[PDB]
């Protein structure tokens, strides 16, 4: 119930539906012009986010000490208004928790909720041929534009959607240190 009342709040305060050239996905607002979204979605020099043009000042796909992959691509937006700081939301290490929400708001999904039970610490994948680290993993009937989703408990944002075959969800742990 907890994580419920929290995952509408956050949602209704940091987050959008953006269209890349690539599809369209839940996106997420850190702190001032600063947002998230998964590495596939690919942003470009300007996204549509809420269905208006918003240009791209910069994005970071992130990559570990070593190279490699975390599924995430950070953009900073041509924008006025600033995103409310959830920084403190945010944990310095990947974390696991027995119930999550991983929230969803496209066109396609809007406004919906998905109790998803336990989530754990994965961490090494192959996704699609590519070696990615720091997967939070967790078990529901998946289906396809879900990426950028919000995973969350109580207090807690963990993560971001970036993928999902059959009945197993993941997302990249969305760490503090990414925004500093």
């Amino acid at each position: 119930g907890p994580a419920f009342e929290f995952a509408v709040a956050m949602m209704k305060r940091n987050s959008s539906t953006v269209k890349t050239e690539y599809g369209e996905f839940t996106m997420l607002g850190i702190y001032d012009r600063w947002a998230v979204l998964p590495r596939h979605a690919k942003p470009g020099p300007t996204i549509l986010m809420n269905d208006q043009e918003v240009g791209v000042l910069d994005a970071k796909e992130l990559v570990d000490k070593d190279g490699t992959n975390l599924e995430l691509t950070l953009l900073k937006l041509n924008r006025n208004e600033k995103f409310r700081d959830i920084r403190g939301f945010l944990a310095k290490e990947e974390v696991e928790v027995n119930e999550a929400v991983l929230a969803i708001n496209t066109s396609k999904f809007p406004n919906m909720y998905i109790p998803v039970g336990q989530v754990t610490e994965y961490g090494f994948l192959n996704l699609g041929g590519t070696p990615t680290k720091r997967m939070l993993m967790y078990n529901f009937p998946t289906r396809a534009g879900q990426c950028g989703g919000v995973l969350m408990s109580t207090g807690k944002v963990l993560g971001i959607h970036v993928g999902g075959n059959g009945h197993q969800g993941f997302s990249a742990a969305l760490l503090k240190h990414y925004f500093n």
